[PDB]
């Protein structure tokens, strides 16, 4: 009978530094003898003994013979794998979990939830599945690729919630958030405030009664969406974050958009899951937050600071931490989760590091890891090592 | 010292959707570098923490060098393999059971029973392994192809029930069932009723003391024998199902079969193991069925359902749930299984999907998982993805 | 602290019946993706709760590029590997545990012991590992070869046995055996009797207190030399198997050896490892030999029983119990083992199935599985399936 | 709650002996279907229950398309992989660790703990990992690539201590000693004595409180920096090997470096990490080194005893105890590292085989191991078996 998991205060330290790269394509050459799954979208989920390296494969290996859909998004194909933390993703060694082109997982601290999306644009579906029983679903309420988080969902005392978006890319997508409990849903939260456009929410605990989520808007911003769930009410509201570090991609000169907090400024269609993690600390609480260097490409990617304060009214800029990838790589998807040692959480960073090469060739990403030890400053930036043409 | 199984209650539900899909050929192209296995007649048995792949390799992968004969059913090769659900069957990846060509597991919650069935055609044989021992064995008593279920077998208090059938293909074919517990048969069940044809039967568990079994016969009728099994008094008897629904391939217009339901109708030479599963309510029961699209070849799949009544006398046609394949895919064998979740089971239905490119090339097949979560309507279809020409 | 394993009374049980077959060159075609290990001398060893399958690797796989001196027995890079019964022994699936050409292992029932043998051929040397240290050694004693039984060795009450052997091909090798105990041996049997040549003994025991062994004379005989050790008193004899069923290879005619008892007969150069296990009854005890179907070449394998006795003295034949393999099929080495089910041992006997296409091309071996399970008679036969032009 | 480990009287023995070889290359070849790792500097650490076999590979498997750089030592793609002891270390079957171009790894008897070292060659950075969770770092103190002792290191009480080094290959380079425990850094320990180059420091447990290191001077001696840490005062000194058996490589005939035990002789440029263990008898003391055979090149490689003594003031020559390996094979690195059995400790020296053929082609190397293992001498010779060309 295992315990209900809590977040806890986070291991001592000041800085980020390389952990650990998962290059599954450094093993698939012609001439190698590996079948490293084509892959997006991944993150990692660490329960109390384990941590687990989440993906969405397009069930194609390279070498292969099925490059074709691989860069779409959605399909029939699409399935949620992972493995454990350090073992490359191959054929063999993942393991399917569900039919998915979106989702999630979580563990409450005694079992494993996967959260997987699929179904038609119009109807999309979520399933719910704890450990190998399939549990239950929620149905696309906007009727417009219901789609979720793309990042570990957060438990606590068996309560797991995470967020879901229906809506259009370009135009509206009211989140909701779903509390679920051994696998079914119990509950709902419809958030108040700024929600014309959040997804891809990157939540993490701020506190035992807190939830946080730096989130993405596709369409009037490039500003943030900010969440901030209060597990004890079950009540959600976003407000954009007001610094001018602007974390979302494309974005304009930091700083560059005038008016009060609130302002969208330019639209600046587009957008990217972005990290970001908390650092809980006695009496101070350290935010950490990802975002490319280019301004209006997915290359590099740098690491932001800000310790205190209230990021839906703060217009003080991050301090940046560091740089963990170069505009000469490709810095996606980053996303955030916590290693649970001994008796405090580790609270890390993780970049998705596409390996994009056009639409006539393989499309899959490595996964870089960068994690909070000990002090002084981020030391090394990660490459994926990786060339396409082998 | 573990616990007997017993089924319960089904979990909250009251439609199917996509769950999984196992396309082990998704990676065995030319210029790939996996070995997936060259399997038919794939179904999977559940216990109290993990489920498995069971299939019926003929001992070969693709690519590979031994195409010739898989096509075959009956060889002294053929082997019954397994993986835990959600793994590819690769060969460094399954594990060999034992030689034969027809089976099937079941685990009666405190180990596995495997069976199998080899031997010459004239006197096959069928063996019981309980867990690494071989532990019993029966005789073919018609002398003609002994064989067995093809899919999961059923414990109930450390009391697993199979069925099996000695008989021609085209002719007689009186199904017997091998009460058996930790390995050994214990008694054998003679039905009664309509017993000219029954095989294959896919049996499950309708309540703590019955058994149904929708199976096949190959020679009289369009309709599906149907098996009521009562553990109680150890006796069981065998009717057609009376519904104008036909579930069997070949088979003519629904309700097109005049007569009274024992009515056998046009021959319609021919058929195929059908899935089927029960959804146990507090006062209700849901019967679930599947069978394909077309009514002539083993192409797409329908789910099918209808609570409560007596599928021995009810003419009343079943309620189409959705379509699960397109008559665009192949679909072969369909099973039923029931996952075991904390305190409910959920009932699924998974599909066998032949990649059949005449009998001068390899021979295998997918796996399509259906299962009963939440409500609304089924909304994906399920495709394999393979080409064969790969 | 499990318990020490003793010998208990065989299963129910009258005949053989094939079970498994591990054809790891099944899948090592130039076409296919596995790395299948070239092996030779396999043989089960079973545990409380799992059957391993040994066997001596020349630490190079097919296809590959080292098939040179594949034939040859001895060599600097022999290493003994094993991987759970079920799996097929690829470069990724084993575990290689010493460097070896000779060698045998047994479970005492708390952990496994394993047993090497290498080093100079005057000067070979037995190495003991229990579970992960080395433990001890044996020296050679007639500086010729030391050897090893090829099989499971025997343990009881944490006391294993193994046959050792130093000595001349074509001349004399006077075995002997050590007691083994938490991996250091703790006294050595010096046997008496007919002691001019035993070797590649397949022992087990008859009873909790005795073990046989039916062995091999490469030079004086085609009959078997016949163990007999008295675990109690730690002492054992060696008299020649009466029966006219001689089961080494080469032979004469069954019963063409006159004289007594004793009697060598013709030298018949050469000999094999021969199958041999124990059916321990109530108050029988039934004796299973295995032994090829031609009398000159390793082709083809049948089954032999003869009940209680002494087969140091009846002339009587034995009782052909079936063909496991037939003179079209390459049947070599034959070893027994016995798998633990719940209150009782199921008795096996494993037959080495190798590939020989000469000593310009790999030299592999499939391992194929009869135990005794139920009645009736051996019903089916074994092959290898395996095309070495692949 | 498992108990924290302590060194332990050592197992009865006199002798070493080959005990296992892991030439992963051996299926590495064009035409073969395996991914072996392309590593370097491996060596071997023991746990209660299990060893593993770590490595610093190149994120590059053979046959593969990245064998450039693979003889550097220093990038940012190298990580610290392992397998358990008897698994050939493949894409599939090790785990990556953490990124790392320099490491070690020890067992408190609890739980694992992995330390790497990369960052930029002015800054590098010392990384703790305990289990999952990285808890801790070293920064650069003579910023001059700071490295690691490319071995085991050494638990007691939960106590580990761990050797690094800052400074210049040719010039100073003094070392230091963490003491850790749980992963992080409690202590450091800045030892006295010859301290101008101390590196790659081959640790071990002489008792329960002193634990001495045969090390690697690049600059100024062949003669080995020798230090003794008392565990007990947490203070370290270092003095040179008297002995007129040299270790390092390359190094003048034995015994040709006149003056006193401190005399350094001449610098003769370069060193390389040498094998060294402790066998504790209840009141002997024997100690294992390892050193090539060539006194200038890094081929074959001969076992040396001496027992009891002062190293830092014997001038007396070891005891050759025999050839692991020949003239004819490489000999690089030597580690130490005590498998734990029962009651007692096994003392075991790896050595590193590289598989050198330039810097044009890939660079690799095998691993093999010889541990004490009852009386006699040591008997055979260690070869990788591997042809570079295929
Ligand atoms: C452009 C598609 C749109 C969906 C409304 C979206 O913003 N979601 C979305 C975007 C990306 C990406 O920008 O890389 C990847 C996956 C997505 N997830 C899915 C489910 O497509
Ligand atoms: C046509 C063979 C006949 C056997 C009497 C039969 O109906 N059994 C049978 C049929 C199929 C199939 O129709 O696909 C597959 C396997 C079978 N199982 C076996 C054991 O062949
Ligand atoms: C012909 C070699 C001789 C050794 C004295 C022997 O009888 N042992 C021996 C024989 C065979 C075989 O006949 O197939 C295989 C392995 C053996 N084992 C070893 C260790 O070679
Ligand atoms: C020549 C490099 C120098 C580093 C100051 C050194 O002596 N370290 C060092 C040497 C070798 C070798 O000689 O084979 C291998 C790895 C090393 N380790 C690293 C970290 O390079
Ligand atoms: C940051 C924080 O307070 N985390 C808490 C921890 O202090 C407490 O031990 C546990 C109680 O449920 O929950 C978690
Ligand atoms: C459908 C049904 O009644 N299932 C039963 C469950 O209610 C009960 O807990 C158990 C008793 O043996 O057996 C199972
Ligand atoms: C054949 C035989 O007697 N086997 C015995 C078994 O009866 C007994 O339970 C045990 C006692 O040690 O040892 C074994
Ligand atoms: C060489 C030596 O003394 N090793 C000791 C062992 O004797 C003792 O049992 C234990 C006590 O902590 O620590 C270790
Ligand atoms: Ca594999
Ligand atoms: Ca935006
Ligand atoms: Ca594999
Ligand atoms: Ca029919
Ligand atoms: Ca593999
Ligand atoms: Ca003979
Ligand atoms: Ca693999
Ligand atoms: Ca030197």
């Amino acid at each position: 009978e295992p315990e209900w998991t809590y977040p806890r205060l986070s291991c001592q330290g000041s800085t980020f530094q390389k952990a650990l790269l998962i290059s599954p394509h450094r093993f698939g050459e012609i001439k190698g003898n590996s079948a490293p799954l084509i892959i997006r979208e991944p993150f990692v989920a660490c329960g109390p003994k384990e941590c687990r390296h989440f993906a969405l494969t397009h069930y194609a290996a390279q070498p292969g013979g099925y490059y074709n859909g691989t860069r779409k998004d959605r399909n029939k194909l699409r399935h949620l794998v992972s493995v454990k933390l350090g073992k490359i993703p191959t054929v063999e060694n993942s393991i399917f979990h569900m039919a998915a082109w979106s989702g999630s997982a979580c563990h409450d601290g005694r079992e494993w939830t996967y959260i997987g999306v699929d179904g038609p644009d119009n109807d999309a579906l979520v399933k719910i599945k704890y450990g190998e029983a399939y549990t239950d679903t929620y149905h696309s309420y906007a009727h417009n690729i219901l789609r979720t988080q793309e990042s570990a969902c957060n438990c606590i005392g068996g309560d797991c919630y995470l967020m879901i978006t229906d809506g259009s890319a370009s135009g509206i997508s009211k989140c909701r958030f779903l509390k679920i409990r051994e696998g079914r849903i119990i509950k709902e939260i419809l958030p108040t405030g700024r929600v014309e456009h959040t997804e891809e929410c990157t939540c993490g605990f701020a506190s035992n009664k807190t939830i946080e989520c730096a989130c993405r808007d596709n369409s009037y911003t490039a500003k943030r969406p900010f969440v901030k769930l209060n597990v004890e009410t079950d009540t959600a509201e976003i407000r954009l974050m007001c610094t001018k570090t602007y974390l979302d991609t494309p974005r304009p000169d930091d700083g560059s958009i005038a008016g009060p907090c609130e302002s969208n400024g330019d639209k600046w269609l587009g957008g990217i899951k972005g990290g970001f993690v908390h650092q809980r600390m006695a009496s101070k609480i350290g935010r950490w937050y990802s975002r490319t260097m280019s301004k209006t490409n997915r290359m590099g990617m740098e690491l932001y600071v800000r310790y205190d304060g209230d990021p839906w009214t703060d217009s003080d800029a991050l301090t940046l931490s560091g740089v963990m990838v170069s505009i000469e790589e490709p810095g996606w998807y980053s996303f955030g989760f916590e290693i649970k040692d001994k008796k405090c959480d580790v609270p890390c960073i993780g970049i998705e590091m596409v390996h994009d090469g056009g639409k006539d060739t393989w499309h899959s990403a490595a996964t870089a890891i960068y994690c909070l030890m000990g002090s002084g400053q981020l030391l090394w930036d990660t490459v994926t090592g990786v060339d396409m043409a082998l």
